[PDB]
């Protein structure tokens, strides 16, 4: 035992190691491995490096979902928009939504479309300038988008609430993609 | 002591575990844990996976600054910035920053309010298009965010170095984010 | 026997080999063991499974040499900047501004973006830009269109607007822009 307590060639077997939770290193080294009792459940360190800690602040999670918009075309258009969360910070990659617009109105989703863990809930809304287009043609103005804490995505024709228009050519917008922090 | 040389059934305590630094894994097997001394200070390695350097690759961090912003304000006003930042990449999400304009002028914080580390060292400012409010009107035309190298904000009405006005309705701007790398 | 319950050793070893087991063989949050549900097997600290969170995400970030041209005389040649987190792509260009000499706009030879940065769920990605044209600052948004085919574009505005000949700079001061593929 004597021996493992110091410097030793041991290649150590063991089928689990347990270490002690402890509130700081216990031998100051950069090569020592110890469970960090200053948190519940313990954090796994290396040195002064809190392995725990790193592996919680770099969860991941991608895919789709699928998202159904309505307002100025004669039926709601529905397509999987893309996303990504890291921490706390999310990508949405909006695939085209354009069609004929039958009425005027600004484009949105239903409330709660946005999934859960996407929803701004550091702020009420979350404000993006994009380009949209309308009946075929492209303004210079922007478009604006704006996500919601209840989840519901409102899209704009311009930064005045400014509506899609009734006519033929294509009215909504083609791919874009916005990154904010919840 | 050669029991715990070759396999067996121990779960092993251990107040800590120091794992001598060495340039290759001593068994060469995918389940040993080993420290490795190529790197000062050295790596945590499981079998060929280095987890010292796949957490480093990642390097993420995230939370928030307080930032003074002013101008046309009667007073600055002082909100939480949130922040992530993964290797290189850094994402800002601002709250809002609205008041009533009491004079004509540019927003800006002072030099050196972005964090040392979220500012631009490849370019000297970047530059993002955003939605912003003067005296409650909703404008058009896009504000313009600068980020400087010196850590200076300034956010402008429009592209043209534009002034936000004397007034009463709100000047500034809804929440926004905008994402870019040092 | 006295490692086999708590003690306060501070241990030594020139590594440490555990038994790969399908769960964890003593229950506890401070035991590390090696998780033989996976190939290759998974690093756990308690219930913490350490190579799974380690596996699932996947960055890489450099740079890449683009030359653009159109309006100014010669093409402009600069590295952009990347970053790439699973599907998720950041780029970060540097000022690419010089005089005009004729109208047109701005774009790269089809295949610039390199091939694990360009979209392939979509046709195009587009971005509102702030742009520069003959040393005016157009309140108007200029647009980046990002093509499947790796072609990127840079309009003077939203309606296919050409940057203009003329002296004082055209073309754009640095500007990120984030999508997935």
């Amino acid at each position: 035992i004597s021996s493992l307590l110091e410097k030793n060639i041991y290649n150590v077997h063991n089928k689990s190691n347990t270490l002690t939770n402890v509130p700081a290193n216990p031998t100051g080294n950069t090569n020592t491995v110890w469970s960090n009792s200053n948190f519940t459940p313990p954090h796994l360190m290396y040195g002064a490096s809190d392995i725990t800690q790193a592996i919680g602040n770099i969860s991941l999670t991608t895919g789709s979902f699928s998202l159904s918009l309505s307002g100025p075309w004669a039926s709601p258009l529905v397509q999987n928009v893309a996303y990504t969360k890291i921490n706390n910070l999310v990508n949405l990659t909006f695939p085209p939504f354009q069609a004929n617009a039958t009425s005027s109105a600004v484009i949105n989703s239903a409330i709660g479309a946005l999934p859960a863990d996407l929803r701004p809930t550091t702020n009420i809304q979350v404000d993006f300038e994009i380009f949209v287009i309308d009946d075929g043609n492209r303004p210079v103005n922007p478009g604006l988008i704006t996500l919601l804490s209840n989840g519901q995505i409102v899209v704009y024709k311009d930064n005045n609430l400014g509506q899609f228009t009734t006519g033929i050519g294509g009215s909504g917008f083609n791919p874009f993609s916005i990154t904010y922090m919840v």
